[PDB]
């Protein structure tokens, strides 16, 4: 019942919180030690932007685990199909090739797009590589030119990330690029910060994040967001993150 009391209050936080929204939003929110979510408009579909990283790096390292890469494989650049400016290292420094865990850690922690696209070349294309991660980790087919995730499809991801990492080193290794990923914004604020992992995602109108939240009793939260001002879609990630921090530490339920 405590535990119902406290949810409903995660809950009216979320509720009263996308009223204030000019646009459309979804929010789900995880408690990982009692599995219990909350969500509004939690199945709204938005276009991924960045956020796709993450599973792009778990099949990155699934396929490791299978035998058919190693982390050490040099992975070659190709002008004529992986060049992409925007965010990342590659780009502004490019080598001609990189060593398979160089470009997983920076795929993440500089949400380095040109990684991204060598990345999908290793795993033999970016359709073949959307199927995979869509069908394994959602359930779901996915589009290939648009690929889209509702904030709960970010929240099965996360869990799975989070669950485990306990027993898969590659996958605690992209937690932990993205606790140290550089866009100190949106689920990284002042109350967060050194407690945060997260992966944002930016293109055009649609604004996100995804991560875990390190309170004392952890939690997982996803804001995708698509609205007409990027500076007011970031700070409503951080408002709403830093409110349901306050509330994950100061009204935890006795267990």
């Amino acid at each position: 019942s405590a535990n119902t009391v406290f949810f409903d209050k995660i809950n009216d936080l979320l509720v009263a919180s996308v009223k204030e929204f000019e646009g459309t939003v979804g929010i789900s929110y995880l408690d990982l030690e009692t599995g219990e979510q909350r969500s509004v408009n939690g199945q709204h579909e938005f276009y991924t932007a960045s956020t796709i990283k993450v599973p792009l790096t778990m099949l990155v390292a699934d396929t490791v685990a299978s035998g058919q890469k190693k982390w050490t494989d040099l992975i070659p650049y190709n002008a004529e199909e992986d060049y992409e400016e925007g965010t990342g290292i590659i780009a502004y420094n490019i080598q001609p090739e990189y060593p398979l865990k160089t470009l997983q850690e920076y795929a993440i922690t500089y949400s380095d797009n040109i990684a991204k696209n060598m990345l999908y070349d290793t795993l033999g294309g970016d359709a073949k590589a959307k199927r995979e991660m869509y069908q394994r980790y959602l359930h779901k087919t996915p589009s290939i030119e648009e690929p889209q995730f509702s904030s709960e499809d970010a929240l099965v991801i996360l869990q799975k990330l989070y669950t485990e990492k306990a027993t898969k080193p590659d996958y605690q290794a992209i937690y932990d690029s993205m606790k140290q990923s550089v866009f100190h914004e949106r689920m990284e604020t002042p109350t967060t910060q050194g407690k945060v992992a997260h992966k944002i995602g930016s293109y055009d109108e649609f604004i996100h994040d995804m991560g875990i939240l390190e309170t004392p009793h952890p939690f997982a939260l996803a804001i995708f967001t698509k609205g007409p001002d990027n500076a007011k879609s970031a700070a409503f990630i951080a408002s709403v993150t830093d409110k349901l921090w306050q509330l994950q530490v100061s009204e935890y339920p006795n267990q």
